[PDB]
């Protein structure tokens, strides 16, 4: 057992699962077909208190601790990875508004983030730069009471639905070092000069509305600056600890789900007068998967505890992110293979789980970037 | 060492054909879920179908190296073209090896032209790896066989006009495998129906389907070889089947390596080509090494096979190891493209989805290891 | 941080390390040359309270909790794996006497186990059976007030020094199932018919006195029966949880030691105008080793906590044992390679660490047996 | 395909020789820390040293396949015999390729007989992988070179009567590698001393030592080739060096596989042979597969090498991949023997200790990947 969950979280998990059993599980395949999860689902999430529950009661939130977010994100992954946009809204983007927003900004935005009237996104990555974030070239040039924004952002989660987009841009492209010229600017829906691409066709996460964003002389009120000019990089580096933790949590859950699928399948499939689960190689493969899952679960649970205690754990979250995502990828490969021909059929859930997992090694920072961060912390 | 100048010239000419007839259309075929029969017709009229078939049926008496070239060049277009290799090098050889003079005359000419596309149906919902435990029955009611059963995952399952079906003509054979025969089932057989095109992770243009036999009336002269010797024919032909899969997986690995190398050489980050970071260099060096090992091994197996030698162990080794290697290449390739590796606009995404099934068909990699272990005594 | 260590354990670790810095570290290489650790070392351990510290004060012990044993075994491994005989005495064998001994037996044996006047060993494995323990063939036939013992035991840790040997033997060879015929019998030094082989030449653990034991009509007092006849297998299965945990702890420490050796080496070695630690492949290899070490440490620490709480964790300890031992083997292989030619030289400590590690995957139950146990617990 | 009947007959005869002169004595040699010169003498008198050397110096003009047979058969005895392969196929070829007519006449006859045992000294305490950064100097003081420096890890370091030493005859060469020459240093050179036999994890009968030069007086006619072209000679010869290592590692893998297979087939547990448990079967199938891949690859490299083709990439691939594979085989072998794998009475223990150094010498596996990456462009 992990110490961050108490009885209240256990009853919450059951209540949230009951909601999903009606609203998510039976609808998920249709959402994938359409390429997007309907706004009405977010509205239902908001009215039931499952959006931004950590937000203060004065904005309509529940003052919930981070364990509630762990439960939400785990239960949503149990449905499917296309639901990652909720965890992104809850635990990645809206915390920027709460941490760095003025009272006026928080009052204006947070209540609607809780209800789901405003859906959020964060836009860092550009065609020319992802891992090398200091090299982004989207510019925001001050002109009167406005920032004139020019640039392109790519692979944006919630790219179609998002009404509020936290945009990383260069307010001073000539700054030394380059990262000191970066600022965070909130871009609202229907901003003149702000357009969106058609939803991106991807290997998986088919129900996630990933899209490119285009800023052609985007006229953004100066009021929409989040925090201080030229400190944008610092806000990002700070919040990426929670971001990477969220990815680690979702990948751990995905592995657990895929293991359960495989175990159940091989226990019911017969070959050569035996259940497939009776062959020693199958037993050992499952034992090895179970072991690695136990390791990842124990580690991520410890990192959650450290995080909740307010401790700085850059190294450990980077470890959790790369290792658990690779582990879940290995689980997926084993799972497909152990299903035989059926693991390659879209009628079987494992096919979708398999297509969904490998991107976890790429986003929130590639696993190569995680190893880079670890090596830096090792002092070499 | 099995490729002579004639094969190099043929490769260039076949590639030119595909640059016109296949490469520009592949993405459309995938969207359609099938490769049009018109393409098969163009392949047939140009002599690219069953080239090994004797000239007397309209073939070219081509050696196996021509089939290697064709299958490799088709994979470089994409894995959904595996149906042609299956027609050419898996199924039609059953007709030539075990067909009567009369069956060969009736069927082989049209297989060369592509008027008849072939398929082979072994696997059932209840049994794949455990092939001896198939339950599809063919009961004589002269001069017909009455066939009952279901076959699953059939390549060319929609297009196929001739299907070689493994069935139990004596379900009480003891030992069970002794009751297996091969029966050719023709398009428009009464009681023979097909399922919808299967929705798969990849091979989107390959028409895989289930087949259904409900008191299907099959003429007794459609028996292939002798009653009760079907299992023996299958074990015999599975060596070339496994070789074909190994060749295609080897080619897929090479294609994916090339895509990845080109990408990382053009992509820059932190003031360098991605290909300049030492970890990327070593990963590419390791991929290049395993690719070279697979190429050398499969080439030697091809040579042995063409020499008429029994290669059961070696082909089983090639099949499992090369398919697993190709899978590892795919995983490296997606990762090294970053977000772009996950985008369907990039070819690597499709290559990635296509590869993992190679570890499953022609017999699972677990079955390959089972065979190797048996041969190790 | 792991919750089982308090300030008292931290001061204890420092005190114990101070003892070892004088008595163990500088002598270790000589012990390996001789093939045995001198009795005088055990005597020093006993007089300083470092043997069987968990034993009750009434037998001369300290009533120490298991965290003291964790510290002792970790610190001894930091010296070298040839010191495993101490952890075996402390935490594997003597607990059998405390758990299953009569008051008379405990009074007779435990005080001298604390002082080191009696060194203990456990003898299960035979030439014909190790993994398949139910198939042991050493017999003990009752004759008057004695058991007549015939058989051979192999690979016995503390095989030369041991004065008390807990011997698994068949008191009823015809029993059904075979395991119901197994009993534990304490064999004392100078028992008529009991002899020992020459110390076994091994790949590593060169200072550990591993030997075969021979029983040719060994005349053992019936008083020396430990527990109940035919329940021997049950005692063994019960105590193997702690045994496997001890092995996992030592392997985790060995990995940590080997990592430190490698990191320090590559940081000081120059090639191509750079420190070796500056090449990206070296950085990533170290980052990967660091990650896996962090996983093993977090997991074993959690298992220690569960164990100390009195919980039954057969699955988790089997996971810890196989995965950590394999991980430490991988660490060792990386460490040798990263030292270049120097990693193959016996003058460098890594050579010895490398030779010492791979046996951890074999003893206390092979890693194949660990996977067997896990699969059984998965219900397949 | 490089072995003809003559080579098969030779293999049998050489093995017979070793069954008498080597196998029964190997464990004793290991205890002694050296292979006696008497064995070298028996090898020489039977024509098993430098067989490729022209008949005019007393050699046999044997092709490289004879060296393959010798090195393989010696490894089947044990890895401490690598000094012979080093003499035959690594060092003496420097004398034949770059020696003047007069040096060849002076040295090659005695290398064939074994009167002179050879060694090559590249590596220094401060530089191994980074060979261009060697600091051993050879300064002309006609008609001598005055040599100062230290060489480390020298195979045949005790026995060697001739040592080919890489040194800087112009330490200000810019570019540095242009100042490297090869200088033959003879036994009993003034100022030339040797360290104690190095204590190693394995290769216990191989006499590895450090060499010390303190104003060593070396005759100028002991220069091998031209001044400042030493680096070029080394890069040229390292292809055969790396091939020799790959061959020995391949053979070690095969030996260890055979030991393991035999053990698990004779050992029983839980009412079955250990070899009957499915996980053991699959592990052995995987080992057999990788061994087959390595054998096929190294055999093809040997063929290419004998054809006189440049094989830099391929040999680097063979060296790193096969040594890593052999290491994996060793780890599997110890585990599958249980406790017995850890006992020095069992041959597998020694094989296990011997193998990992193959990933280090002839250039580290990291250097092999560096070379491959460079060739990938
Ligand atoms: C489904 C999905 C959703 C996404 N959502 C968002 C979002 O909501 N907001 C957002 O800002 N971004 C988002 N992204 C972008 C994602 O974070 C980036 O794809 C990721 O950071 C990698 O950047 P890149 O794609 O440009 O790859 P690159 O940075 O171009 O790297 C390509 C490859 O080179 C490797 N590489 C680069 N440098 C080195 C080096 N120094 N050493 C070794 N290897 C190196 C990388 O690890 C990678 O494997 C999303 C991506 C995906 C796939
Ligand atoms: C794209 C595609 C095309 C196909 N085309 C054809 C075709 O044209 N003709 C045809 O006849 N078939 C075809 N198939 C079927 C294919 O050959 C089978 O899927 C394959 O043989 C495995 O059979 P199965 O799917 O029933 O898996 P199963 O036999 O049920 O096995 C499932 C899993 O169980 C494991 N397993 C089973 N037995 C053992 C054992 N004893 N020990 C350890 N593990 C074991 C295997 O690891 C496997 O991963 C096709 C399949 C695919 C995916
Ligand atoms: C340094 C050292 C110290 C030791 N100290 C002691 C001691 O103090 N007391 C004591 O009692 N013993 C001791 N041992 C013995 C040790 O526990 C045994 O070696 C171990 O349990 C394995 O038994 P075995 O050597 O007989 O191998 P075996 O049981 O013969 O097994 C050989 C191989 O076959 C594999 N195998 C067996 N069955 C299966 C199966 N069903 N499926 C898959 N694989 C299988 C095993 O995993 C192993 O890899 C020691 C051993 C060593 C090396
Ligand atoms: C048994 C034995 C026999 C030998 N016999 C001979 C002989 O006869 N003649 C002779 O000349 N030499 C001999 N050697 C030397 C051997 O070739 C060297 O040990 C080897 O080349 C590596 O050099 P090094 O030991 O100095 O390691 P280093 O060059 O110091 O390298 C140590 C580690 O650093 C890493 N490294 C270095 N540079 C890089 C880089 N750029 N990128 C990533 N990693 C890097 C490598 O991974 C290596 O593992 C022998 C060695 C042994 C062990």
């Amino acid at each position: 057992t992990a110490r961050y969950l108490r009885e209240e979280h256990h009853m919450f998990r059951a209540a949230f699962r009951k909601f999903l059993e009606k609203e998510a599980y039976p609808h998920y395949n249709d959402w994938e077909k359409r390429g997007i999860i309907p706004r009405s689902f977010w509205a239902k999430m908001g009215e039931n208190g499952f959006l931004c529950p950590w937000v203060d009661e004065k904005y309509g939130g529940l003052n919930a601790d981070f364990a509630y977010s762990v439960v939400i994100n785990e239960e949503l992954e149990k449905v499917g990875s296309s639901l990652v946009g909720i965890g992104l809204h809850n635990d990645i983007v809206t915390p920027y508004i709460a941490s760095y927003g003025t009272e006026e900004q928080k009052q204006k935005w947070l209540p609607k983030c809780v209800t789901g009237e405003l859906i959020t996104a964060i836009a860092m990555t550009e065609p020319g730069a992802g891992s090398d974030l200091a090299n982004i070239s989207t510019t925001a040039v001050k002109d009167g009471d406005y920032y004139i924004v020019n640039g392109q952002k790519t692979f944006i989660t919630n790219g179609i639905h998002a009404d509020l987009i936290v945009v990383a841009c260069k307010t001073d492209p000539q700054a030394k070092p380059p990262h000191r010229g970066i600022s965070l600017l909130v871009v609202e829906r229907d901003t003149p000069g702000f357009t969106r691409g058609r939803k991106l066709e991807k290997v998986g996460l088919h129900a996630q509305d990933t899209a490119e964003l285009f800023f052609q002389d985007a006229k953004v009120p100066a009021y929409n600056l989040l925090g201080e000019e030229g400190k944008g990089f610092y806000y990002l580096m700070e919040k990426l600890q929670q971001e990477r933790l969220v990815v680690a949590i979702a990948a751990q859950t995905a592995a657990e789900v895929m293991f359960s699928l495989t175990k159940q399948y091989v226990k019911q499939r017969t070959a050569f007068g035996k259940r497939v689960s009776e062959f020693q190689t199958v037993q050992f493969r499952l034992a090895e998967m179970a072991t690695e899952i136990a390791l990842g679960r124990t580690f991520v649970d410890r990192v959650i505890e450290e995080h909740m205690a307010g401790k700085q754990i850059v190294t450990e979250v980077s470890m959790a992110k790369w290792w658990i995502t690779e582990m879940a990828k290995r689980v997926a490969a084993e799972a497909m293979q152990l299903h035989g021909g059926y693991g390659y059929m879209e009628e079987y859930e494992i096919a979708r789980r398999y297509r969904d997992i490998p991107v976890s090694a790429i986003y929130a920072g590639t696993n190569e970037m995680m190893k880079t961060i670890i090596a830096r912390q090792l002092d070499l």
